[PDB]
DNA sequence: TTCTTGGGTCTACCGTTTAAT
DNA sequence: AATTAAACGGTAGACCCAAGA
């Protein structure tokens, strides 16, 4: 048996692994809902994890791994951190 | 039967914007 | 002006599940 792409496949298969459609409505989990139990398992494993989009920052010399840590140290909102970084009245800048 | 794939369904936390003070 | 909350928009990684191998 041959896949539409040209490679051989078992007669029990509809396509080769690479050509299988899994996007949108063709996904095996499309339109399914996760149970409250699954959501909790995901919740516990994620608690305390910082994401990859964090920005190291220097607050005029005092550095932080992310803007949120700086917000928590100064006790201000994250929005204000961004505001000071853009302000000509502060020397707060992201590293890189 | 098991092991592998890989993208839809989620969570926790980020950072930037903007309405409202 | 300088502030905050909430609206938006993003990442990786855990989960699920059917079908390829
Ligand atoms: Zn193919």
């Amino acid at each position: 048996k041959f896949c539409k792409c040209g490679v051989r496949i078992q007669t029990s298969a509809y396509t080769c692994s690479k050509c299988r459609n899994r996007s949108g409505e063709n996904n095996s989990f499309f339109n399914h809902k996760h149970s409250d139990i699954t959501k909790s398992k995901i919740s516990e494993k994620m608690k305390g994890k910082k994401p990859s989009n964090i920005k190291k920052i220097s607050c005029d010399g005092v550095i932080f791994d992310c803007a949120a840590d700086a917000a928590r140290h100064f006790k201000i909102s994250s929005g204000l951190v961004t505001y000071r970084v853009k302000s000509d009245k502060w020397n707060w800048f992201y590293i890189n």
